[PDB]
């Protein structure tokens, strides 16, 4: 394996793994027969049992800031000497090392690996994620000592996102691995279209509802796009307010956004979700096989 | 040479606006220098114009949005000044919409019947302007319906935000397979399930004695009401006979649902490659478009 | 006496290829032409006398008075009398037609339900008209429900006219072939899912609104349709019981409805391209036929 | 020779009865003299032999369901039998629906003993004996409770119940149309739902927690109700607006959008699209498990004589 995994300055792992998200080719070298086996020897070897054990260690974390956060009561609030508050307060200590502990993680990546500056917000999404739940943790923290009441609004942005994260852990595994990939890329490209169309067509109909709507509780532009995002989750009603003149228009502008977004754009949704399925099997696969080459390389640079 | 200039007839234009009926209009773009050339020309100055004019449009359809959810017919503060200069610019841009599609329909004077299968989005604009301008005529007549005409023009409006995807790639793909269902599968899958509704809403409201579902306008709105999720099943008790009522309700909902199965079972049984051709089709008028415009 | 286009169109279904000995060149050139003379236009007449028929029909019964009822001399009142009355006829008309198939094709009793499904449709809704009218000279109040399901055959069989034009008879074709085909197996396995968790859950109730089998079904039926309540009761014990069961069925009917909507199309994503067409081939061949045969 | 009628090691039996690793147990009984044997033996006696049993086992749940929704309810089993007709046909309808919950049990516990499985496999192969032994065993102890003066007796009898009227499907063996839709219905829930619903339930739990979380007390102040708030999205009746009792409301609303987003949206319609791929992948395999599952029953009743 001369060149091939030791190196300590430039060597083939290093290189094609670790290479910006600019190779034309940065997912087919992978599929070499000895570097695959290489890779999955290593595996099976002990970055099996390394990540079974940092999963098991996130999760349990993640289940004592569920518990602490949960049990929350100006602050800060005094320390009452009762074992649930002892209880309490351990947990809160042990999410806020937690948050450190991801924030020092997150500049130890971006200044080993120094990317670019420009494919940065391309590739590494579980970094930044979790170095933006780290954030969260540590902004609930700095309102929490400063006597605020949005430290609750930043911990559960921090506990959402954390729940979310553990998605980077279905790595690891065939199955669960691909299915991961697949939900990344159908965020990335069909999410975003539909969402732009949509958000467009939504705009502009409501905006015309809350123009011909008099005045109430809709005249509000907030309350009208709230009633008429109300149908896509299958929920119109269809007839919210009757404060406006002309039932027949707003009757039509309401017809009018139903069939076109409803019926139509899901409908588009489901097709792209089809196409985009049908056609990225073999792609998903080589990403996956890259995210665990990746886990594999860290975790052997880790000792 | 005669291809990009020939300031009399060149393969550019004559291949841009050949009608409908013509079998290969897309195919025959693939040709390399059109390909090369047409995409030298957009990147030299196109794509600066049409990001400038994207940028008007939506500026505009800010203003006009603005201007007309603030109403106070017909009718000193600074608020009044935004509003009453609102008001202008939006109907100055109707009147230049107005401007743009007769000269288009002067310019190609379609056949009248590819009239509609081409130039979707100079009618979309043309229809916008029409509703501006009536909702205008209908506001210095001391009338209210030009609300009404108002609210279908801004409507109109930020919904064809869509026309200027062309520029951005993935984003016209998208446009032009959205078309293809609007201007093909929709008249005709569309009929079906209108005749259905319709007759199921007469059985209904046939059988109904009296009560607030009485009209056919009443009974046709609840049968929909299935349609967006919303089944109710029970709206209304005035009747006799409640197992015809309910086994006329479950047929209903099961062929509605059978019926939005085969339309999706018969245009998911599109193009990627055909839809691409499109966007490149509707590109390269965009580029010529902008050329002889200046 | 014996014509291949004839005897072929009318072939049983017992023969193997309907759908391609269509595409002989002189049979599809041959049925095209007489199409496009005079068969197009002929059609284009009936759909539209039928049409007529069926709006006739339409408000003669949305007018229903609340038999039979005397007869107030109106203008409005003898226009109802008399689209009744044409209502009544062209009910009639549908009736001897379907006999008269009944009695010349002599279904032989394999495929009688399985093809000629427009005639059995058109003579059912034949069936509702005259038990309707039977009914209503009787003195009885039945003769609106079978009125009703009569106007809903009618609108619904005004697809069979579909056909003439390729896309719409396509659609109608998949639409036909879907109800013959898939939501039988569908609506098989999700009855059998739906009476069992209706009988489960009813049981669990010990009495109250909703502790009737009708009603229990209904209220699990309602979430098929995103109209789910999962608290529709709580006159009873073990609400665990109650929540892992409801949660289980729902979980099961969204398997169910979702490997549907998935199953028919994994399985005929391609033959629906060809197959209907030479379906709806075919069956603008039979009109041909029919309409030839009326002169 | 030696193919059905060895009586010590045949190749029918031993391949129907194989280990789960035989890497092509389903393709091998194509084999033209297999699949023709097969065929022959099942349209001379297994279809009736089947069909009667189809009937008996309807018969049977027929009977349990009428005897039990019949119930008396009065508390504290067991119940004095009141001198009526109708009583004496619902305390006869429990009788049968006992004594058939009693065989059923005894033909699981005869399928264990005499197969005697790998204990690996075991439950990865034989899913409609196990779920067979589950009605069975609910079914006794939902006896054991009602006569153990408890009430705990009708939540064993409900649950059997649920489980048998679902166990019909074992019968969609037969007729290949419902026999391929429940073996594609089987590999589907297998895969695909068990993904989604993994994915499904972190995201749900998560957010969730979030909002239950943030919102300060009252109704939705448990974990529980929260959790069913969220999951009445996914059902198609979501509220959006179900409570009002905290603070801030633009991150209760942006979580409950990013929810819907997240959830509804996206992974729902990754699960029709996904199940789509799969079932437009998996055809031919169905077929052959199906053809596998008629050559298991043909082979047991043979064997039951
Ligand atoms: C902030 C917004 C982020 C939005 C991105 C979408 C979420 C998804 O990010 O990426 C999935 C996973 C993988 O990332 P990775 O960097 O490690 O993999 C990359 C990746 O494959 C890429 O192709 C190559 O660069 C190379 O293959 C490999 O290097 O990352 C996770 O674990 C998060 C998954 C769990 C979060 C999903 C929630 C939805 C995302 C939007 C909301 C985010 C906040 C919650
Ligand atoms: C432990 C519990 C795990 C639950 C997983 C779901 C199991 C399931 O669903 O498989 C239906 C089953 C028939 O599998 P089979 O054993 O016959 O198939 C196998 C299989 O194919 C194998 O590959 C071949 O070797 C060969 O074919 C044969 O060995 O049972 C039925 O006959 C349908 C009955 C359907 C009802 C069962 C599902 C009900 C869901 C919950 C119901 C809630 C009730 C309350
Ligand atoms: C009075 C009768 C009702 C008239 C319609 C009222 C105005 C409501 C909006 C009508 C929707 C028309 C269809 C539409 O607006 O979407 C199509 C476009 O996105 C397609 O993109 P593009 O314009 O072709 O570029
Ligand atoms: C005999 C029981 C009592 C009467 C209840 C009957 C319930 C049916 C209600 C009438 C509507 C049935 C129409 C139908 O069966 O679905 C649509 C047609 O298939 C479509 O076929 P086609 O296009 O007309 O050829
Ligand atoms: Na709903
Ligand atoms: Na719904």
């Amino acid at each position: 394996l001369s060149c091939i995994d030791t190196c300590e300055k430039n060597s083939v792992l290093e290189v094609i793994a670790y290479s910006s998200s600019e190779t034309p080719n940065r997912h087919d070298m992978l599929l070499v027969e000895p570097l695959n086996r290489l890779l999955q020897d290593k595996w099976d070897r002990f970055v099996k049992r390394i990540f079974y054990f940092n999963f098991f260690v996130y999760c349990l974390y993640m289940i004592i800031f569920t518990a602490a956060a949960y049990y929350r009561p100006l602050p800060p609030y005094k320390l009452k000497n009762t074992v649930g508050d002892y209880f309490r307060v351990t947990g809160e200590i042990l999410s806020v090392s937690g948050g450190v502990y991801f924030f020092f993680r997150g500049i130890q990546y971006f200044l080993q690996r120094r990317p670019s500056l420009k494919s940065l917000f391309v590739d590494s999404y579980s970094e930044i994620l979790f170095f933006v739940q780290s954030l969260f943790m540590l902004v609930s923290v700095v309102l929490y000592f400063s006597q605020r009441k949005e430290y609750v609004a930043s911990m559960v942005f921090s506990l959402a996102m954390g729940w979310t994260n553990m998605l980077y852990y279905t790595r690891g595994f065939q199955q669960m691995g691909i299915y991961a990939v697949m939900i990344e890329k159908m965020i990335l490209r069909d999410l975003c279209r539909f969402m732009f169309v949509y958000l467009v067509f939504l705009f502009g109909f409501s905006t015309a509802v809350v123009t011909l709507i008099e005045d109430g509780k809709y005249n509000s532009l907030y309350s009208t796009c709230l009633e008429l995002f109300k149908f896509t989750i299958g929920m119109g009603d269809l007839e919210f307010t009757e404060n406006y003149d002309f039932k027949a228009v707003f009757i039509i502008l309401l017809l009018a956004y139903v069939i076109l977004t409803y019926i139509l754009l899901l409908n588009m949704l489901i097709a792209l979700m089809g196409e985009t399925v049908n056609k990225i099997a073999q792609e998903s696969k080589n990403i996956w096989k890259l995210q665990r080459a990746i886990t594999i390389l860290d975790t052997e640079k880790s000792f």
